[PDB]
């Protein structure tokens, strides 16, 4: 009940909506102001998805890191009581890298809904699905493909025996690929520092206090400021790694209050804030590959791109259709960000403080959690309408109507096409790609 493929992951939510890009999918639909449905008089003719993976396991090397401090606070800690008591006996049995059940069906989850919100074209229309090459991202492709096909074969409307939607193309994460979804090879952007100098700075406003009542808590035992942060990440990772998802917050959720789950999750938007969105000065750069092959999409005609975009890929019909109605990316949620921001999603957005906390108001709609949760998705609709010659490009992410910039945009979020696409002069001109080597 808490828990549904439409509203997705609204169980504990004053906990599990502030873990970031940790926190399972909820939908932001009650929270958009202007209504995600089709306006009347009004027909969708196009639709693009850009999904995150679903939820994971720890990656091998943050996983060796939680698994070696619950031992050392088994061997040193004396007190283990009241709500630390879970802690003498806990046997961290977490996987590594993998989605966990919890994430497949989320992605599962996410066909159904992305299948039903556009029934009137998925019923015949095959989408052509690409994705990052990473075991996480095309497992979830599949998952995400497995609920749209169970949907397809139970609707009376449904063109049957059309063939199967699949990963028509998976892109190399290798170092020498040119990979739009998630880029490597901006050599200057790899190198970059301001995220890990941001992140120590927010951390030394709110963690020492943290740290000192745990040490008080806990005797015997001493703590780092980043080891706090690896007891605060086991709240999502053991929440949503079990059966229990749905019944039970993890023991480790609740070692921390409400106000430092603000802060933890405040923390969590300047990760990716200045890590790969405008904070960072290369980070919306990252995103103008995805953005120029979205531009051939809507204005079905070829990419115009000397960024991320692998040109080999891109020049063929066969692995870069430009007439296919629909569409389905899967990534990770780092390119996410740079991609959202290279679009203009979020020009309404002032940099984020780095010693202070900002509300979702104060923002403008961005957050982590907001943009790329676990199991996120992006939807971008064009629409042609009755009193308008013009086809009408609108984006919803998460569940909640982004209104454009950089165009004309009207009261219900959206540009015409050929404004849309001319205010994404940012993207056309290859952003600051040119930096990535000077
Ligand atoms: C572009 O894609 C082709 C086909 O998958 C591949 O073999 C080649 O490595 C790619 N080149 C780059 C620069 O990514
Ligand atoms: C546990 O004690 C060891 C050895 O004294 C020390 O090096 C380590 O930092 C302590 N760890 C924790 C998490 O308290
Ligand atoms: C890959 O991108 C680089 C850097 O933008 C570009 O110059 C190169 O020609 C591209 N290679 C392919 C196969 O698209
Ligand atoms: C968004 O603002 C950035 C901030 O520099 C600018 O480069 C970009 O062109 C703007 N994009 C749109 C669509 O307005």
């Amino acid at each position: 009940s808490c828990d549904t493929v439409d509203q997705g992951y609204q169980c504990f939510s004053e906990t599990s909506h502030l873990w970031g890009q940790y926190a399972p999918f909820f939908s932001l639909a009650n929270e958009s102001v202007i209504s995600p449905e089709v306006p009347a008089g009004c027909r969708v003719t196009f639709a693009q998805v850009l999904s995150r993976h679903g939820a994971r396991y720890p990656t091998d090397s943050k996983g060796k890191k939680y698994s070696a401090l619950i031992e050392e606070i088994q061997q040193n800690a004396t007190t283990f009581d009241g709500k630390y008591a879970f802690l003498k006996t806990y046997n961290y049995s977490l996987g590594a890298d993998d989605l966990t059940p919890f994430g497949e069906q989320e992605l599962v989850n996410s066909g159904i809904k992305f299948y039903q919100r556009y029934e009137s074209l998925t019923r015949n229309i095959v989408p052509f699905i690409r994705s990052s090459g990473s075991s996480r991202v095309i497992a979830s492709g599949k998952k995400f493909i497995e609920g749209f096909q169970s949907t397809k074969l139970k609707d009376p409307r449904a063109q049957p025996g059309q063939s199967s939607p699949k990963i028509d193309v998976v892109i190399s994460e290798a170092s020498s690929s040119n990979n739009t979804l998630d880029p490597g090879t901006c050599t200057v952007f790899e190198d970059s520092e301001l995220a890990d100098t941001v992140e120590a700075n927010f951390t030394a406003t709110f963690v020492p206090s943290i740290r000192q009542r745990l040490e008080n808590d806990l005797s015997g035992v001493t703590l780092t400021d980043t080891e706090v942060t690896y007891l605060m990440d086991m709240c999502s990772f053991d929440t949503i790694s079990t059966s229990t998802v749905d019944t039970k917050l993890s023991p480790f959720c609740d070692l921390f209050t409400h106000d430092e789950w603000i802060n933890y999750d405040y923390l969590q938007s300047l990760k990716k804030y200045y890590g790969h969105g405008a904070g960072n000065p290369l980070g919306p750069t990252q995103g103008v590959g995805y953005a120029n092959e979205l531009i051939a999409r809507l204005t079905h005609s070829p990419v115009h791109d000397d960024t991320s975009s692998n040109h080999t890929l891109d020049s063929s019909p066969a692995t870069f259709p430009l007439n296919s109605t629909l569409y389905a990316d899967f990534s990770h949620d780092n390119g996410i960000i740079s991609i959202l921001f290279a679009l203009g999603l979020y020009n309404g957005t002032k940099p984020l403080s780095t010693t202070t906390v900002e509300n979702i108001t104060q923002t403008d709609g961005f957050s982590s959690a907001w943009t790329v949760p676990f199991a996120s998705r992006l939807y971008v609709e064009m629409m042609q309408c009755q009193a308008e010659q013009e086809p009408l490009v609108r984006v919803l992410v998460n569940d909640r109507v982004v209104p454009l910039h950089g165009c004309p945009v009207d009261a219900l979020g959206r540009c015409t096409r050929d404004s849309f696409v001319r205010g994404l002069s940012f993207a056309r001109s290859g952003g600051d790609w040119a930096e990535c080597f000077a």
